[PDB]
């Protein structure tokens, strides 16, 4: 069919949804092959939902359309319009153009649930009724706070307590299996596989209160602020009434920012947020390093941990594990890593009244909640649940060290300790060998002095 | 129908030419959404088809089999397999379940060429047939070069030269137009436009020779490495086998890598690549940037340029142009910065004979080639052939400024002039008006000696 | 002198107060000019001022010798032995070598107190008492959270504070200054100057928020975690006690960390502040920014802002105001985003027990804390305080440009409003000329019906 | 005394050698503690000593005050004047304060030479004399290039190399020792340690060669661009002059740049040259950490190298090696990956005829070469050097694993191969002990086929 803009007419397949601009402008920018979130446009569609709902209540939409645009937002919600969306991220920095992709796929959908048709005859127009009270300026910052708080909310925190909670049982079960402390890489005083564990809980809890952190300023949003932020050409009860009317959608406190320049000139909350998550990312970053290489061998590496064995071996190559798991999630903090350094220049590059580097930023925030926090998950599926300790290995790498020779220094005093480990290091031999050979301690006192589960505090 | 690897039997749609450790990790990896890109499936389809061709030659494989797979490897070189690759990037960090992907589309594909079926009866083996003589260990790094020097010769430096003939032909016909400098974003010495311009296009020349410097040891592949480098169970000729074929196919001179151990135990030729790649950015951000704001009004802004209205304005607000092209490029070359960081984490952390963070520098190295080829191909298509000077508020703003007063110091000195300028500035008038005013120089002599076209070198 | 250690006998400087250790490695790491920071060094002479308190109050070291020691680091801390920390920041990933530093130039001040002499001779031992109850394990990772949160109290968030108030008290006073909005760079809705500054305001509200939100992490010390976190060999009051001394020394409310495996094993609290001070440089880039801008010219840039001339310009070259408070503060703010990838990379790059990033890290975090710190007051008292608004400049601009012709939309409807503006801008007029000529609005009914003033919500 | 600028007068402490602007400015920019590096220093001092030359040679400067100046200059590239440039990094964009501080230095020392006074006095004038036919902002982009150049062929370079030949003399004195294999840090597939070595060396070429190729564009000097680019006010001759005589004292091909606005409006060639520093960063990176976790131990961790211990141990604790020099490195290589970010933000953010972030990004680019030049030649001494295989430990990994059983192959075919490996996995025994139970392999059959020397290739 032809659909029309200022421009004039233009072809738009019968099989899509979207308008002239969407198809004007699916031809401006074939840049790359990245397209805006799913999470993004949902973001967006419960905005229009939210006009719709709010401008029915202040009586200045007619309650027919109101009513269709509600149901046609619900519809892209509920992922039923996943090709209507065609525009890439590399497009206007303000997202004016994904702005009207919404506004007239609602329309055109709106105008079907009416009765009516697809283009130029449809009884709903993308600016006029979808887009009403509204602008592109103070629609797009709504949607990236609402995106990404929701996907914190929803996706993130809870795989993030999955994990922890799964890593806490473990430190639980493993509570009494002393091992050998490594520092500098080098062999270390002893302490059990479970307090090593609870440090790995310790910076999950750690990492979940500072996502939490940007949740408050997330929560406020720019809807009312119009071109400017000034609110110029607005209802005077649509930016309360939309703000607390997206709260109730969503379950989440969003009110409407105290100072609309601040959320519009400026996506600080974004810049802070993915602060935040770059935290998470260091963190799950040491903890998928550490349990890979204590999972490392099955002989020549440090072998204290096995772990499930995800996709088919060998037959001829067991008991070979590669940690397929480990190596996802360290993959994708080096790719959250990056991604804060794309927001950070985008984030402090605004200028005057609009920070125009927007879907950009929006693309590496959510990208980066969708990679920690499937990440996190996957890792507690397919790892951490199914972690089982080498009891033996890590019994005797313990006793076959030369680190326990300090429970000796109250019975025979540093220099004769000291004397022991050095016999031992230099002859190739444990150290109640060497401290038998040298006649300081009998095979009783080594065993009665020498004891493991009494040197971890 | 059912498929099967060592691990068992698992149900593969029959419509899907992948099979069983395909399918069976695709419910292991369920991380975000971002896929192997088609350049690097291309890539690896390459050296299926090389390694077919080679291992005909050699003998080792049948004519039937490797004709097939050839055929397969083709079909997917065009595009007509797009769905057979569902994996995701955050997978093993060798990149073995794509390699595996690959075999096993290829093989159930050629399998139907030789008049057989998919599944459990097909003719050809993945590991055995598509696969021979080949590990994934260095097969992906052998993709990642090709496809990343692939991108680089036939899709970015095209690009980079069409804009830099497009400015370069812009500054030859500005060459005569006299503007102000600006410095520190204050009024400073003239210059042409076309001198400013020419600044971009060196740029550029710039940019295209470091790009090209990238290439060498992009042109090094893995190829008969085999495990761990050391070519253990490969043909003899193989490796040198491979590479000329690939060469062969490319029109590129790759070659087989001196040292095998050096570009699999590290992607340190990706990680030189994103740093030429990052030169070219930060180039484009200053580009794009300087014509958007020389661009910038219609009347509170700088207002030299015009530049394109690519979608439709209001028809209240006219002229104003928002410089869509310059925003699309400036928030790409953040992405761009951005991924660098991924790519130089996953670089510096190989570990032994393998560095497996693979998918992720290979996401991040062809994502930034497309970004910058097809930003700049947007960018001269819709942006830069169309720049136009605005004449008379350049002129203007050149004559009614305060630098044009050091023509004066010859024929005044310096005090005078400096006195002028003062007094100019004081008084919110011309150098013309003050220099009057004060009797220093009469209009005739203002004229003679004042000549902007003389002040540009 | 002749200072010992294990390995034997060393030479050091008769005007030195380091010994054998420092003076052995001043040798082993000649790497670049950095030497950790005096508000680090100042850190851990507060951990060994408050180690010497505790010990003397649980009665393990005797009061001669914990008083002096006390006397000697508050000494260090008073910045009276600047020259006596020689080493680099490029050492022991654990800061040990600056730990031993510190213990030495401690133990020879201490015994010069006592009334004995430096070196071998000394009455106070730099391991037995100085470093009495202690490990370099979990002094380092302490001295790290303390240095980051004083800087962070003492000197940003003032400074911070005073640029605020500055900003806000400029906001008020240009309250009723209606001027031209810019978006993408053009010509936009008008708001006031001090909506506009409102904006930065806010922006430093809530980056004082989001810095403050790293503080209760940073409160949490490691000291008497000892080797590995489990506090083997502490005195068991030792770590709640020299907690509770820090808290009384620095006035703030450091605790004894809950889980000392995660304070050791990874530096995440450094990571999350960090993430922080890179929100608040992005917040200024843009402040900074926009008030270059505003300020450019004299007369062929914005010409809104005249600001504050630091530093002598010509007198040729007038009014020509190079911004050098931005140029520092950008460049500056720049710095910050590096430092928080190398802060990134090493907060991930732990391994089991200890991470051993961390001189490097302590360097970046407090350097982005001075940076921020001397920046927001440098901008402030030599920028901010003096900025003044251009006010014929900014009242042309607004009435001037074609952005004012949606105030006749309600009075002539928007076909001929916006006929008006496109013949303004065919013609070069301004719109009432244009006005006056369609024959559509009077001279007497433009300046009623067009009002800047009720234009800015 | 005294000394004046256009502000008027202000105190100069007599013992120092600066003037006024200096003076004045040392206090308008109390920003943190970072001032310009001697190599930048001496770079800028290397400009005014070529300038001096050439405009004696051109007969504009008289002799006696050229022959004063260039005597200045080498007193302050001899590093006489450590302490007479005392401003910060964070200063004007362009460098012009550091530019006036030479200026101001070398005047007044020229005076003192001449027979003459510091201060007003003086007979050398530091803008008429010393900048003479210079400009601020084409003296600091030259500065920046000389010094980085310079930095990288004599520093840099070197010490690469000299790095590389000790691991390439330790590749071939290893290289008949057959060692275990580790990919995805899993036993793998032997190779020898010369080879393993090999790969560093291979990297090390690589990078030497990445960062010649960095060269040609720094050779290219801004200097004779005068204000903007144009050139104007310059003799027509200083340009090739000057970079000749830079060229005579340097050894090294500079050249007049061929495009003055882009080395001018940009700094892309210290943005390409660091993206060489970071490939060579994440080369270093990983043969650091190789070799830390090959020494690691000395019993619970890998335990096939033995590196020399730098700072003195324990005696109670041999033989604890902590890898001190690995730590420096990979430290010092997180830094150069910020640092690379702080150079690409700036770089991109040049606006119109001048890029003025300038003294960020050299103070970055000049870090990273001294970083990484004194890291390798530290590495090299304290461990390269005097790195020892552990033969007894490496030939007991590789004998008692797993792997070696692909050699039985050919002899009894895979199954029987796999079910040897899979029960000697179960067991807990050698591949020996289990082929000999399960009747498939006698003793002398498993020396005979089971040859680990020739499966290296
Ligand atoms: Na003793
Ligand atoms: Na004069
Ligand atoms: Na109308
Ligand atoms: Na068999």
């Amino acid at each position: 069919r032809m659909e029309r803009d200022t421009f004039g007419e233009i072809a738009v397949p019968a099989a899509r949804l979207w308008g002239a601009q969407t198809q004007r402008s699916l031809q401006n920018f074939k840049i790359s092959t990245e397209k805006q979130s799913p999470e993004l446009i949902h973001a967006l569609a419960l905005i229009k939902r939210a006009a719709a709902a709010v401008n029915l209540e202040l009586g200045v939409l007619a309650q027919d359309k109101a009513n269709a645009i509600v149901a046609a937002a619900d519809e892209i919600i509920a992922g039923r319009h996943a090709d209507e969306f065609p525009l890439a991220v590399w497009q206007t920095g303000s997202g004016t153009q994904t702005n009207m992709n919404l506004n007239e796929v609602i329309a055109n959908r709106a105008s079907e649930l009416l009765g009516g048709e697809r283009g130029e005859s449809r009884a709903v127009h993308p600016n006029d009724d979808v887009n009403r009270g509204q602008s592109s300026n103070d629609v797009f910052p709504t949607a990236m706070h609402i995106a990404a708080a929701r996907a914190i909310v929803d996706h993130l925190l809870p795989a993030l307590r999955t994990l922890r909670a799964t890593l806490d049982a473990k430190a639980a079960a493993f509570a009494d299996i002393v091992k050998i402390g490594r520092t500098h890489l080098q062999d270390a005083t002893p302490l059990t596989l479970g307090q090593e564990f609870s440090g790995y809980v310790a910076q999950l809890d750690q990492g979940i209160r500072h996502v939490e952190a940007a949740l408050p300023h997330l929560y406020e949003l720019a809807q009312g602020g119009t071109a400017v932020g000034t609110g110029l050409n607005a209802h005077p009860k649509f930016a309360a009434g939309v703000a607390a009317e997206i709260g109730r959608l969503t379950g989440l406190p969003f009110v409407s920012a105290p100072n609309k320049f601040e959320v519009m000139a400026a996506a600080d909350a974004l810049v802070f947020a993915h602060g935040a998550l770059k935290t998470v990312a260091a963190s799950l970053m040491k903890i998928a390093n550490d349990i890979r290489w204590l999972a490392s061998g099955p002989r020549c590496g440090l072998g204290e941990l096995s772990i499930p064995e995800n996709e088919p071996g060998s037959s001829i190559m067991p008991g070979k594990v590669n940690p397929t798991q480990s190596e996802a999630v360290t993959m994708l903090c080096c790719q959250v890593f990056g991604n804060d350094v794309a927001v950070n220049f985008g984030g402090a590059s605004g200028n005057f009244e609009l920070n125009v580097f927007r879907p950009m930023i929006a693309h590496n925030v959510l990208q980066s909640v969708r990679l920690l926090a499937d990440g996190a998950q996957g890792f507690n599926d397919h790892c951490a649940v199914g972690i089982e300790p080498n009891r033996a290995r890590i019994d005797a790498l313990l006793n076959e060290s030369l680190m326990l020779v300090t429970a000796l220094n109250p019975h025979i005093g540093y220099d004769k300790a000291a004397q022991i480990a050095k016999k031992a290091h230099k002859e190739g031999t444990t150290l109640k060998a060497a401290a038998l050979a040298l006649g300081y301690v009998t095979d009783a006192q080594f065993d009665e002095w020498v004891r493991p589960e009494h040197m971890v505090g």
